[PDB]
């Protein structure tokens, strides 16, 4: 009977799951982000709402009555900057991707040597960045990143996120806290309260069970980010249990009773439930895949493929120089050479040579600390690839599948289920 929605308010537009408790989904849909207006302050956000509103009366109104539990994702790092008094937005968003340089030398002076805050695109550097512009009544303000406000919105009790989005800004989710070194600072009374992902907030605001039917128990409950609803989407929740993303660039994330963050490799650890996700990414993947063949040709060459037999060609496969992990290297070559005449015999090498690269990041993460993958679950433009999941599980040396699901807001719905359930 009871329903859970999760939306993903991604890089282009917003997306929603609904799922029974069982995970099956009974509405899906989404949107792209409407223009907005060239002298609205709030700026993307504006549009933001706006799919907001689209989304939910997309929704089914025979399922829109059965929705308990509503949780949302947004893009990390997207930080917006209200009046606590009046909500007003006073600025228009710091995008996830945006960078406040001019403030980074502060950040650099205040936070722990090679703390994840201490790059121009966090959301630390975005609030100092803010601060230092001296808004009137600034001390009024509050901080929200994407997901919050949109979740805000819905519940109206102002200041909540979760230990994902809050990592960016400083928050510590093993001692779950802020540290001394960020509370010592003015803007620290910006910051958000925060709670476990997918832990009610409050009800659902009369407004929205007035105008689209929602029941008025429904609740609300923190988020998380895009990344990681994409990763809960694989419904992998053990130590050991990873999923590869064979996507533009190869990404692995490695669940893990033991925290790691290693600032040599970019490794950062978010918390789930009791335990950490570990991600790593390569620049090696898909864009390289992209540039020699099309997708037409690697479905068609790979059918071609043995993916039993061992390829002899070790390649590095890279547009350009660097690599930061498994390889921390600024200069490391792309290396494919030698190239056979053959482009099947070509393919067979630069897959499995991506295989041992994804092997090698596993290996590293457990070698720095975290629970050794024991399954290897699969998404991205790769997942699709059969004879490229043999290839992987014969490199790997275990066991490895498509990720059932992959959508964020399909990740997003979970959250809200578990929060619906530990709510009960
Ligand atoms: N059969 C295939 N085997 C391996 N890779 C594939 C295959 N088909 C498409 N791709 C690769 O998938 C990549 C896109 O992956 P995707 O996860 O959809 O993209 P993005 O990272 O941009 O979100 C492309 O670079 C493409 O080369």
């Amino acid at each position: 009977e009871k329903l859970y929605l999760g939306m993903d308010f991604g890089t282009s537009g917003g997306r929603f799951t609904v799922i029974d408790e069982q995970g099956e989904i009974k509405a899906q849909g989404k949107r792209e982000y409407p223009p907005f207006m060239k002298e609205e302050s709030m700026g993307w956000a504006s549009s933001w709402k706006a799919t907001l509103f689209s989304l939910l009366e997309d929704i089914p109104v025979t399922v829109r009555s059965l929705v308990s539990s509503i949780s949302l994702d947004g893009t990390s790092a997207t930080t917006l900057i209200l009046n606590s008094e009046s909500g007003e937005v006073l600025c228009q968003p710091y995008l996830y991707n945006q960078s406040c340089p001019d403030a980074l030398p502060e950040v650099k002076s205040i936070a722990p040597a090679n703390h994840t805050v201490c790059s121009g695109t966090s959301t630390l550097c975005k609030l100092v960045s803010w601060w230092n512009t001296e808004v009137p009544n600034r001390e009024s303000a509050v901080l929200l990143h994407q997901a919050d406000w949109l979740l805000w919105l819905l519940h109206g009790r102002l200041g909540v996120s979760d230990y994902n989005n809050a990592l960016k800004v400083g928050y510590d989710p093993e001692s779950e806290s802020y540290p001394s070194w960020l509370l010592g600072q003015p803007y620290s009374q910006l910051l958000p309260k925060v709670q476990a992902p997918g832990t009610s907030i409050g009800n659902l605001k009369e407004s929205f069970t007035r105008q689209f039917g929602f029941p008025d128990d429904c609740i609300v409950c923190t988020g998380t980010t895009d990344s990681i609803a994409a990763f809960l989407a694989a419904r992998a929740t053990e130590p050991g249990k990873a999923v590869t993303s064979l996507g533009s660039t190869l990404a692995i994330k490695l669940l893990s009773t033991k925290r790691v963050d290693d600032a040599r490799y970019g490794v950062y650890s978010h918390r789930l439930d009791d335990k950490w996700l570990v991600g790593g990414a390569s620049n090696t993947g898909g864009a390289i895949l992209r540039q020699l063949f099309s997708d037409e040709q690697l479905e068609r060459l790979s059918q071609e493929i043995n993916p039993m037999v061992g390829s002899p060609l070790d390649y590095y496969p890279l547009q350009s120089s660097g690599e930061r992990f498994p390889i921390a290297d600024p200069n490391l070559a792309p290396r494919l050479l030698p190239r056979p005449e053959s482009d099947v015999e070509f393919l067979h090498g630069i897959l499995e040579s991506i295989a041992r690269i994804e092997g090698k990041g596993y290996k590293l993460l457990k070698e720095l600390g975290a629970t050794e993958a024991e399954e290897v679950l699969t998404a991205g433009g790769g997942a699709k690839n059969d004879k490229w999941i043999k290839i992987r599980q014969r490199v790997l040396g275990l066991p490895v599948k498509k990720a059932v699901h992959t959508e964020a807001s399909y990740g997003a719905s979970l959250l809200a289920l578990k929060g619906a359930k530990q709510n009960s």
